């Protein structure tokens, strides 16, 4: 039994300022290669313990003794995510009864469904790249993002954002982001009900109502027109909870359409600039997964059964969720009194904050090698030991978008691959924006053509 290390402390305010930044994650991460595998973070009224080593986290991942707890930010997203499946505890009924309809649509299986209108997207971004002149560059997160939001839109309720029209987002787009970024800078006010914030909860309530409506509408505008597409929506639509019975009502399908758009403009976007970067800085690593893609992709279209045979564009992927897990944290808490490590006594309710980023740099899993691009880390899966990769979480309340995002980020690496050369022209240099995720802020690169047909 060991006594927590804890960061560097401000009177009354504990560890609260060491937070108020614009990258609090990469602050935890510097903090944790300063203290180890845990510590200790108090803030007035509250305790989180920072979790970074694969022999904590694995037992913070036994889900006898640890559940997902709704972190601040998750509380703060729920304002407009409500009870879908991301913000909702697991105790909740709308939990249990959206996660059983939902699972089937989000299977490998229901991939085969989705990939015609993922490739629907893919190839609007290739063909804009395609139109680029000489003398211009791509803006690498802006693009990937206009691709994972309208894909997300088209294969979640057969909407187009038209992101590859816009110079400025969707407004539903522009209000979502900006109530992301209200959730996560009310985690760094020290005291809120100052009248000084009146202008941003007024702007925060504004958003929400956009975003109701636009949803409300879809939602409203599908039951009326009976149409059945092969998207998220007519799958709520019509689906039942063989426990309870129940189909999911409107309010809560809409925190489910909520919750998707936020993951696709969010996260998919993120894994896809961060590969990119490692692609362009390893050049020997670009031109395997370049020879993978020009081997496997021979049609102009490609087709479900190719996408899957692109492993090492998957353990690229995996290499760069290794590195930078675009969702770079989840919490959990002690169901019951417990001992964490034989060393580390929590109370029933105690708050874990599991450090993705982390976990991925553990040593003593990894080797020595851990800040090195090695997508061959993961050319055996079996090779990888339990709870030491989770970049999509853990258990039941693991992201029931994995395949999803996966077969999407392996069909557009892979088109970019076979259609593309790429340059790192500015010599960019890493710098991270964090809004939920993580993102390659200002990441540029030039492509030349291959001038393969689509
Ligand atoms: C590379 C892409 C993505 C990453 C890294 C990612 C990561 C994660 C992580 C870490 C969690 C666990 C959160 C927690 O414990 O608090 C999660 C949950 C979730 N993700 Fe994702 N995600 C991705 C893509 C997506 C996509 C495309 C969707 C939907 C279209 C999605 C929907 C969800 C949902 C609904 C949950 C909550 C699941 C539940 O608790 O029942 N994610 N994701
Ligand atoms: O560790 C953090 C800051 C990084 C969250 C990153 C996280 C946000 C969700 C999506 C994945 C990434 N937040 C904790 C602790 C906390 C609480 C109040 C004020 C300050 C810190 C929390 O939100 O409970
Ligand atoms: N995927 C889940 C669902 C939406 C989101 C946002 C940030 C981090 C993880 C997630």
């Amino acid at each position: 039994i060991k006594e927590m290390p804890q960061p560097k402390t401000f009177g009354e305010l504990k560890n609260l300022p060491l937070l108020n930044t614009d990258k609090p994650v990469q602050a935890l991460m510097k903090i944790a290669d300063e203290l180890g595998e845990i510590f200790k973070f108090e803030a007035p009224g509250r305790v989180t313990r920072y979790l970074s080593s694969q022999r904590l986290i694995k037992e913070a991942c036994d889900e006898s003794r640890f559940d997902k707890n709704l972190s601040q930010a998750l509380k703060f997203v729920r304002d407009f995510a409500g009870d879908g499946l991301f913000t909702s505890w697991t105790h909740e009924k709308n939990w249990k009864k959206a996660h059983n309809i939902l699972l089937p649509s989000f299977s490998q299986q229901a991939m085969k469904g989705y990939h015609a209108m993922m490739v629907d997207i893919a190839v609007q971004l290739v063909q804009k790249w395609e139109r680029l002149n000489a003398d211009e560059h791509i803006e690498v997160p802006e693009d990937m993002t206009r691709l994972t939001l309208d894909t997300i839109g088209l294969c979640g309720f057969n909407y187009r954002f038209n992101s590859f029209y816009r110079d400025q987002p969707h407004p539903f787009i522009t209000s979502m982001v900006r109530a992301l970024d209200e959730a996560m800078n009310k985690l760094q006010r020290a005291n809120p009900d100052d009248p000084a914030y009146d202008e941003n909860k007024r702007q925060f309530q504004e958003d929400i109502k956009v975003m109701n409506d636009l949803v409300d509408k879809i939602i409203a505008d599908r039951k009326a027109s009976g149409e059945q597409s092969d998207d998220l929506l007519t799958h709520m639509l019509n689906g039942k909870d063989p426990e309870t019975g129940e189909p999911l009502d409107d309010e809560n399908i809409r925190y489910q359409i909520i919750t998707f758009l936020i993951a696709g403009h969010e996260t998919t976007s993120g894994l896809l600039s961060f590969a990119l970067y490692f692609l362009v800085k390893n050049p020997h690593v670009l031109q395997k997964a370049a020879e993978e893609a020009a081997r496997v992709l021979v049609d102009p279209v490609p087709s479900y059964k190719q996408v899957k045979q692109l492993k090492y564009v998957g353990m690229v992927l995996n290499e760069a969720l290794r590195l930078w897990p675009t969702a770079p944290a989840f919490s959990l808490y002690a169901k019951e009194d417990t001992v964490l490590g034989g060393e580390y006594p929590l109370e029933k309710g105690d708050e874990l904050m599991v450090l993705i980023p982390q976990l991925h740099r553990d040593k003593t899993i990894w080797g020595d090698d851990v800040e090195e691009f090695r997508p061959e880390r993961f050319e055996n899966p079996s090779a990888i030991p339990q709870h030491a990769f989770k970049p999509f979480g853990n258990g039941q309340r693991a992201c029931i978008g994995q395949q999803f995002a996966l077969h999407e980020a392996t069909l557009v690496l892979g088109m970019m691959l076979k259609h593309f050369d790429f340059e790192d022209h500015t010599n960019y240099e890493l710098d991270i924006k964090e809004t939920l995720t993580l993102k390659p802020e200002g990441f540029v690169v030039k492509a030349k053509s291959k001038k393969i047909p689509l």
